[PDB]
């Protein structure tokens, strides 16, 4: 308790000693509270005006236009500690899953070099502004370094100064620029060296496209066995319970040397021990600590939220498999029976599922799975909109699953070849593309994010009539030279390029696609294929009404509206290459 967190709470208290004051109408009750200080400030949702003007119709869609308009109370709960025979399920299974995640993988620190070109590169690392500007002048600073060395021997010595968290279904744990650094020096090895990758982790897509998303699904759905389970947990990172936190830990266990020991105290200090400051408006600063629950970097969260969500579904597993039969406790015979079965099957079981964080689809061996609830609600990965003990509603048909809030089309080109193509309502897709985050854009600067989203949909979202004409709209109204542009894990994005869309449509669906068996590259988008007219209004599409009809027939004139904006550029006309259009 207060030997590992008093230290940092010791710093802030001095930094407000004219504000310290142990308020007595604090509302935390799982939350161990410390004291407030005095504090007055705080980032809203601002329209992108290129992708409007050039989606006229979706101005009277509600669905549309609410999205650019506008639980803490979850983050304040308690999640029970397991019984024996689960604490033990996960300890087998975790010792078991560091094992074969380290099979072909070295540990090994990330490097201040490394650091330093991610900032000068533009991520979200989830850092605050204060002595420097920006990370980018942080970095280059000598100083920074030096409180950056004095945490890193305090680290070593088991201590921890400045290691704190800044609170703001969601809920993100800004901390300083230095112990954002320490976290990466220690931990970023997973991320970095794709240890949840699909070829290391068997369940993982770390890495993966949207476009390989659908095949991989595909694949699971060949295996022999039950339903498709697609289960959702009510506030993932809340359910994250201390045994979690020691079973994740067990990583440090493959170390050696100096790793080893910043490893250890990143876990101990920061993720065992947190420490916390969150804004109230009755506005004070609170002073916050809890053990449990996940409050880490979003980089870290992914990979220890993918590796806790595999143990939790290999034992779920285990249990509609009747590897074991209670929860309240593991006989010794059961104990190597759990052992045996992950050297066994424990690969095979992995390749069944697809997991992405919190995010899972699971064909299991058969359909025991679906009732087989008791160690998963112990664990206290309690499902989403279903009572506790209901079984799960399995999907029959992969094209029907969602994961990584997408469904999957198999889509055949005039030529016979098959596209797994990724699809959600067309609604959220104009939604999202028609909002900007943060001050200061240029109309350069908007211009180029909607020129991001415009290829991101002819890459991913071709298949949509909708985006197709809506894409080669913007990337018409924009200049032909200007680059695509977004402020700050994530596969990488191959719509972020000045190279010809059509060569990467190519490059990505024919070429390197390796599920692809002819390697002929497509000569013009109109041999591309869309879904079916009806399955595209099932999906959201605005085509049949009048809305829709006028502005195709008219996109020329929306698309030199924007053109005369931005002004006097080199432009290029798109359109042509609709069949429409195309004579
Ligand atoms: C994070 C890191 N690597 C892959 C994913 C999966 N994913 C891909 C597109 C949308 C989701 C997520
Ligand atoms: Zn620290
Ligand atoms: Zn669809």
């Amino acid at each position: 308790n207060l030997d590992i967190i008093g230290k940092r709470i010791e710093k802030i208290k001095q930094e407000h000693e004219t504000s310290w004051h142990y308020d007595q109408d604090h509302p935390y009750k799982t939350w161990a509270y410390h004291g407030s200080y005095e504090t007055k400030q705080t980032a809203s949702s601002m329209v992108n005006g290129v992708v409007r003007l050039l989606t006229k119709p979706w101005d009277i869609i509600p669905m549309v236009t609410q999205m650019a308009m506008t639980f803490k109370e979850k983050v304040d709960t308690r999640t029970q500690e397991p019984k024996e025979g689960t604490k033990k399920l996960m300890k087998i299974t975790a010792e078991w899953l560091w094992k074969e995640l380290g099979k072909k993988k070295t540990p090994r620190m990330c490097t201040r070099e490394e650091f330093t070109r991610k900032v000068r590169s533009n991520a979200a690392l989830g850092a605050i502004f204060n002595k420097w500007k920006s990370a980018r002048e942080a970095v280059e600073d000598s100083g920074f370094w030096e409180l950056v060395d004095k945490e890193r021997n305090l680290h070593l010595e088991g201590k921890c100064e400045t290691c704190v968290y800044n609170m703001m279904s969601r809920a993100i744990w800004y901390m300083w620029l230095g112990a954002r650094f320490l976290e990466f020096e220690a931990l970023g090895f997973l991320n970095e060296d794709h240890w949840f990758s699909r070829e290391n982790s068997l369940s993982g897509v770390e890495g993966e496209g949207l476009h390989k998303l659908g095949y991989i699904l595909r694949d699971v759905s060949k295996k022999e066995g039950g339903a498709m389970y697609a289960d959702d947990t009510a506030g993932w990172d809340t359910r994250i319970t201390l045994e979690d936190l020691k079973n994740e830990e067990m990583v440090t266990n493959h170390m050696e040397g100096e790793h080893k020991k910043l490893a250890e105290a990143i876990f101990k200090l920061t993720y065992q021990n947190k420490v916390v400051r969150v804004q109230r408006p009755t506005t004070v600063m609170d002073i916050i600590s809890r053990r449990d629950q996940r409050g880490s970097g979003q980089v870290v969260t992914y990979g220890l939220n993918t590796f806790t969500n595999m143990e939790a579904q290999l034992i779920r597993q285990m249990e509609g498999e009747g590897v074991f039969k209670s929860i309240q406790h593991l006989t010794v015979t059961e104990e190597i029976a759990v052992k045996n079965w992950l050297v066994r099957v424990g690969r095979e079981r992995l390749s069944r599922m697809a997991i992405s964080g919190d995010d899972c689809v699971v064909k299991p061996l058969d359909d025991r799975f679906a009732s087989a609830l008791t160690a998963l609600n112990d664990m206290g990965k309690v499902r989403k909109d279903i009572q506790q003990w209901e079984p799960s509603r399995g999907w029959n048909d992969w094209t029907q699953v969602p994961f990584c809030s997408h469904h999957f089309h198999e889509l055949i080109m005039k030529d016979g070849r098959v596209l797994v193509v990724p699809c959600r309502n067309q609604d959220e897709l104009i939604g999202r593309a028609r909002i900007s985050q943060g001050a200061g854009w240029s109309l350069r600067e908007t211009a180029c994010l909607g020129k991001s989203y415009a290829q991101m949909w002819s890459l991913m979202y071709f298949h949509r009539r909708d985006l197709r004409l809506a894409a080669n709209a913007i990337c018409s109204a924009v200049p032909s030279h200007w680059v695509p542009t977004s402020r700050t894990i994530h596969a990488t994005h191959e719509w972020m390029t000045t190279e010809d869309m059509l060569t990467v449509w190519n490059r990505v669906w024919i070429q390197e696609n390796p599920w692809m068996e002819d390697k002929t590259p497509v000569e013009s988008w109109e041999e591309i294929p869309y879904l079916g007219k009806r399955e595209d209004q099932w999906c959201g599409s605005l085509i049949g009404l009048t809305s829709r009809a006028t502005w195709a027939k008219n996109i020329q004139t929306a698309i030199n509206q924007v053109r005369s904006l931005i002004g006097n550029e080199e432009y290029t006309d798109y359109m042509p290459s609709m069949k429409r259009f195309r004579r």
